[PDB]
């Protein structure tokens, strides 16, 4: 029996430095996440604040950023880290994506030196948690239509609106909030203790239950001009953040896929029915071959994109190739794997249903499958088809 | 806007009697199931005993059986009832399938007059709950390999083994248990208070959470010969029961599909993005068209099979056409529908994730997709390919 | 071994009258089409004029029309006839569709009594061949944009434009030609000997090679006002004709599917590999089950639509369900069947490649898959998404 | 507008040497193959002998072999060459695959020095054409079951049997023929002028029409022992040859895909319907995105396998990943591309139907999709499921 990674030949196309980072994160996941995750997911509650500190002190927050206590690792090493985190759980990887590639990235890329120096080192250590308030109840795929507004009042700004589906929102110390102004989209560094700001936890989730997801109500929150991100002057600012986060998801989704594929492979060799291992039936082999193919193609695509990113050669339409492909192929792998487990596959004895349900959120967030199709389509044709 | 049933033209191919039964069950579901189901599913607990009484007193237990207080309705009317029940929830329809088409059916078909007279009227009223113990930890798709044994001891039988994944097991008054004997497979009517018999509820389910699913331990349970089902003399007896239950699932799965499709259709007309209803985008219309097609083809297949069943013309390989097709197409409808809802689709605000997760169990139980493929294949070729 | 029709149970849902018509057409196909079709297809040439006479004298032209020597058969019987014709070859069924459901239908529905009396009886006998000139080089899916014009000159009309992909065009005696005028779309009965009218046969076809497909050049063709179809006053006139033809295709495509499925079933039982019939392998059974399911669902959909049509209950969006589904599922059946035949499947020893290539034209013509998706989508949502 | 190769970023992961070879072969294809291929394919006839000389003198026969006038290029460069050849036509690439990776390879790997010195330089120049006789009428996927026999007669061998579907057979000077003997499978270098040897061209092909495909009849062909390949002592010998040829197909199939994708991309930008380029509709963009993804994933898989092959790290189950994936994804690309062209796509004005029909043979030969599934399955599970 050859495992999927062995059959694909993954280690041989990575460096020793990359493999070391991957191995380090895998060990963190096996030790600190996997023993608890079934319970956190079932309960829909996790010690998010304590976990952020743990992960930050381990060097896992802001991994792809430079300075301020961050790891400054390569795009490929960061990708491998995300893959390992998500093999643990997509909710856990989501906490990390929002912290580093959304909230910290926004401050790193568009913030004043005062904002960077105030927030980034404590965010890298996990002692202060961020969130990224873009989506609203009525505006998700079309953030250009956002209705949260920032209006001037003397030297201050007044922020009024509601953000929805905001990861980490209820446990966040700081919110990077996007708003429309009379001169275009702007972003603000919003301490969550500011009067007028409330965060409400979303309950009854059937996906991403080991993550905090919130409504943010900005009920006329008054901020000084110094709270504005000076470098953010258009919708392109939040979109640059999304493209950073999307890259991590390109790798991350493959971790959930891998965990499911490995589960199905092991089960197909151990479980017998009709006097042979179920892996000895053609219909089982078809599934295992198909899943291994999409995992391997997805990994080679992710690695290619990461190598391009490190070389400085990576556009949003290229990231969209990876995001469109790897998330939908991952969720199909999870679904197929569950069928191989039969009834055993319907409980948290195995990770497959958790992965499959989690991947519903990953499929939708950071641009739906349709959004990525249209981004790629526009690149290929020169014609937008969003409207 | 035309709804899916209107576009397909369903009412015109049903009788007034059939439509009345359908409407009656729909009203029961809307009144007695839908207001509570989100909570029952989340909690993984429901008042199963009280619900059985409610459903029985409403005429909904043993619907397709004749006599003993049962409705004696046609195959088509029974199918429509199952569709409505499952549009409520597959777990609820499962409680009903096990009660009527498995446990009562077995007694009705193979029982002595003493067994029928003792058990069936109280089962039809819901005052006594049954379960059907075929599957074991190591034998599911291949029940011919079952290892639960029944051995003679004087005039008594001693039953020893474990059954697993048994719907209603922990709340059952009576268990119809299948065992191997020196002269072939036999079935027994096992009061669950018999010494040596225990039932343990399976927890941590990610599917069918509004149903009771159990392990049955038969630790040398001593029964008189009068507990044996006299008419059951081979594996064909439990298989006849499965074919009755499978028929109800052929219709039932379409109810979960319908509920999801209707949800997606309504949302596509109400939700706007990029300044139009999302139903005004081609990619949305593709989904809605594809889902409506598979729902309608699945319904026409179910109706055809039901008409054959009423005419006396329905073989197991024909039932397998419906079971193979309608469950996998239903789960694909649920999955696709969830994508149309975006983030809103990930909570129990909408029924789609519950339906999709429930359908995992329906896909596996009563013969997996692979089993039905091989049943149809053997019919088409004359050659078995199970081994 | 049960054949697909036997497993589905088709004869039991048809009348004796319907079965008789079906059987009669099957015999015509077996005797007059199947012995020659491989040669006609390879050559890309067939005795179309002689064949039209044969088919007309057999009662097969204008089958669903009433009067003028036409059969006046039901929608269901007509459908079954089309299925049998296409099981022979889609090109042959195309000749018939254009003759009856397009060219004759247009005259029957919108013509003057003079036009009907002049043309229809000789068209029903096959002694005069029609064609239906809607599509142009630059306008296919959007016939509202057609640029062929009809302009008044005294009491005459002058028709100027080019029609393209016109079945029967080079062998037609009469062309029903659609044109834009200052008062909307109009249709004309155009004798093909009219000065200025030329028809050029399209060559190098890789599909529908046993059909004549042509360019029509109307180079200022002068016609009296009596050539205008008086009842045709908008784009809805040619669209009504298309909806008649589409209905026949709903059934027709299933004939090509059936022929391929039957071929694969027979081969799977006869061909041995690895010491068993290839039908004894699970992967083969998967294909045979899947194909049989889509054939049967497609047939039940077609029959349902035909029963609605006879009852007067059939809208264009309902026809589109059948056209969208049955053509794409038929072509997938043909493709899958070819794989079962291995190398033997690549020559005209078997009909599968001819059917698969023919179905490319059927998938595109009478509204592409995308057009039908959007017709169904608009019906479901109330919102057009063509633009 | 970004082309597919540009969007994927292919040149940046190749060397200048690799790009030069690719470019050289592309120019040969554009100049010597593309102007004639529509006619050769339609006619089912090509100047195969003259073409072999042309290709050999250009260095394109035996590209991956060392010595004897062969190019000795890397696995990656050879792959790129095959991709370019097949973008021309799969039939043409097939002539090359059989010449180099089957017939020459067999002699190179298992032949005596006398055989190598006699045959290989004239095969590399194209002045002598080879074929590879493994498949028989009744044994294709299971060559272990072959019935062509070689029996000893004094110091001679007598070869008796029929080989079928043999590329280049009717134009071959030499046939590498596999036979069963009393001591296992053996291979023979068979001059085609040997008495008793006849080759018959297979006609009525609907695929690979620009290739010669033949029946070989070995009617008691008498050969000296020196005709035996000394190094071939089991079924593993012909299988090693297949694994060499399969590798070239992993790349080759992507060339047919590319040509189709490029065709669809150009057409989507040029063709207007409903007042916009058809590439401006969402359903068109979905197709273009999906095709580009599978082309790019397939290319990254091929390149990965080629890099492994050059490093000495490439097993048959790894080759099977590429063969299974790239051929079925290529044929799906061709099919999808044809739909984008509408009616224009059904003639040889565009290359898509030729590519799609050619790929039917590529899907089947060198191991069917099912064979590759089972090779991968056995590697993953340790259990064979062929029987
Ligand atoms: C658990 C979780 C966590 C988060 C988030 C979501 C979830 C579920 N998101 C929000 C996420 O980014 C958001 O859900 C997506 O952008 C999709 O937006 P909507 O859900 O509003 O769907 P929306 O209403 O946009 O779309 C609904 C459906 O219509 C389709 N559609 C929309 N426009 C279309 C068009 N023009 N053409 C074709 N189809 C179209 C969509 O693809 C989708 O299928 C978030 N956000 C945030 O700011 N910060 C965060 O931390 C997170 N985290
Ligand atoms: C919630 C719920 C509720 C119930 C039940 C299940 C569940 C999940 N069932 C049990 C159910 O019938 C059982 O799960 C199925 O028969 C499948 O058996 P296993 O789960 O053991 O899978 P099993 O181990 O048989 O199969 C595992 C996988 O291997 C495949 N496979 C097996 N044999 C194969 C072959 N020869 N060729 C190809 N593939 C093959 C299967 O298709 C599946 O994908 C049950 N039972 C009962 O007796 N009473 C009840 O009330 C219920 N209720
Ligand atoms: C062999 C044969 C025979 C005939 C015919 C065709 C063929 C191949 N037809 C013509 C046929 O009706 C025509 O090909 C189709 O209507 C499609 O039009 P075009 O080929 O111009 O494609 P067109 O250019 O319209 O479309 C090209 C592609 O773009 C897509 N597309 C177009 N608009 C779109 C939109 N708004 N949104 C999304 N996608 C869109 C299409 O679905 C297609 O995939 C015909 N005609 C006739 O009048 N009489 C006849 O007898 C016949 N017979
Ligand atoms: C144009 C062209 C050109 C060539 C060739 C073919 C063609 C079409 N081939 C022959 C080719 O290698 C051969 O067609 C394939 O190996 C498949 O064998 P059969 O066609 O006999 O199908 P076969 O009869 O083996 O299989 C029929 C079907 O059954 C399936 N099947 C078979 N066994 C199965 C199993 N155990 N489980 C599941 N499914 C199974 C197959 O996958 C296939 O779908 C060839 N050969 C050669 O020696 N030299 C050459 O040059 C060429 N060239
Ligand atoms: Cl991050
Ligand atoms: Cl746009
Ligand atoms: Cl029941
Ligand atoms: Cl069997
Ligand atoms: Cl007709
Ligand atoms: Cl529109
Ligand atoms: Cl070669
Ligand atoms: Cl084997």
């Amino acid at each position: 029996r050859r495992g999927a990674d062995d059959l694909i030949g993954i280690n041989a196309v990575l460096s020793a430095e990359e493999r070391e980072i991957r191995d380090t994160v895998r060990s963190v996941v096996q030790r600190r996440i996997k023993p608890h995750i079934a319970s956190w997911y079932e309960d829909g509650e996790l010690p998010a604040r304590e976990l952020a500190v743990e992960l930050g002190e381990l060097g896992l927050l802001g991994m792809h950023l430079k300075g301020y206590g961050c790891a400054g690792m390569s795009a490929v090493a960061y990708g491998l880290a995300c893959l390992e985190l998500e093999a643990g759980d997509s909710g856990i990887r989501s906490l990390v994506s929002v912290q580093g590639s959304l909230a910290m990235y926004a401050i790193h890329a568009f913030g004043s030196d005062e904002q960077k120096d105030q927030w980034l080192p404590d965010m890298a250590s996990g002692h202060r948690i961020g969130c990224f308030g873009l989506t609203e109840p009525d505006h998700g795929s079309d953030p250009a239509g956002m209705r949260t507004r920032a209006t001037r009042s003397g030297d201050d700004w007044i922020l009024t609106g509601t953000k929805m589906w905001i990861t980490n929102g209820s446990v966040a110390d700081v919110a990077v909030v996007w708003a429309r102004t009379d001169e275009g989209i702007r972003g603000f560094v919003v301490p969550t203790d500011t009067p007028g700001f409330t965060a409400n936890t979303i309950k009854s989730k059937m996906s991403l239950r080991a993550s905090v997801t919130s409504e943010l109500v900005l009920d006329g929150v008054r901020l000084p001009d110094s709270a504005r991100l000076p470098g953010a002057t258009s919708l392109g600012a939040p979109l640059r953040c999304l493209n950073e986060a999307r890259f991590g998801i390109v790798f991350g989704a493959l971790g959930a896929a891998r965990d499911c594929l490995e589960t199905a492979l092991a089960y197909a060799c151990s479980r017998e029915q009709f006097d042979r291992p179920i892996g000895g039936f053609q219909l089982t082999q078809q599934k295992l071959a198909d899943m291994t193919l999409e995992y391997g193609k997805g990994f080679l695509l992710a690695l290619h994109l990461g190598r391009q990113k490190d070389a400085g050669e990576l556009a949003p339409e290229q990231v969209s190739l990876g995001k469109l492909n790897n998330v939908r192929e991952a969720i199909e792998i999870a679904r197929t794997a569950r069928t191989v487990l039969g009834a055993s596959g319907i409980t948290g004895e195995y990770p497959v249903m958790r992965h499959a349900n989690n991947l519903e959120s990953v499929l939708t967030y950071e641009g739906t499958s349709e959004m990525h199709t249209l981004i790629i389509g526009q690149a290929l044709t020169g014609v937008g088809a969003f409207r």
